[PDB]
């Protein structure tokens, strides 16, 4: 058994893909656009879907946005240097909600970004987790 | 770089753990109280955290529930036999929903399990 993917709904799929690929260096693993169902799916990640869990982004062509609640948390990504990843996001015009630094009560170097839809991305510096 | 985990907030950690460990056969990899923040984290998965992405569960001690929006989709898991997993989940009293005709799943009918907090788990049969 294995975890295959986490799925999120996005208002603008191209804006979403630009964040994941440009700010986070993920690659587009697979994209499928169904005119019969009026939706598109896009799987983004770092390794092939056969090898690791991916992020699935869904866009319903006739929806203009979604309502976020407080149940869903975040997607966490392991990074070489959290300050460097933050500075890249900032330079690209994306939201850094918590700059790289030690976790409130711990020794892990963490940062938080928000993607264009407002979903939280937790960055955890390698070795510190 | 790699994906480390997806995090969901849970109203009752013990109920959530009962679902992920018994209905889904996940292993409790790590769990820790953070008394200063008044929360407990639990990490459930199938492989070691250093090797694969896990599911992080947050239980806030002063909360009884969460307001779910319509943005979050589901977590998908690969299973040996979906029919066996569904039957096992139903025996345990969890809701199973099945969807036919999903364009991205070809001829397959896809089962979704509902966890105690109402989060959906998509079952994808291996092969
Ligand atoms: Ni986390
Ligand atoms: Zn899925
Ligand atoms: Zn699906």
């Amino acid at each position: 058994m294995r975890i295959l993917h986490s799925m999120l709904r996005v208002a603008d799929l191209e804006a979403a893909l630009e964040f994941y690929t440009r700010a986070l260096d993920m690659r587009l693993l697979r994209r499928r656009d169904y005119p019969e169902g009026r939706f598109t799916l896009a799987f983004v990640g770092y390794q092939d879907e056969r090898a690791a869990a991916a992020l699935e982004l869904t866009h319903n062509w006739d929806r203009d946005g979604y309502t976020q609640g407080d149940g869903y948390g975040h997607l966490a990504i392991e990074v070489e240097d959290a300050a460097v990843t933050c500075a890249r996001a900032r330079a690209l015009g994306y939201r850094v909600t918590r700059e790289a630094g030690l976790m409130q009560h711990g020794r892990s170097v963490i940062a938080f970004l928000e993607d264009p839809d407002g979903y939280k991305v937790e960055l955890i510096q390698k070795g510190t987790q």
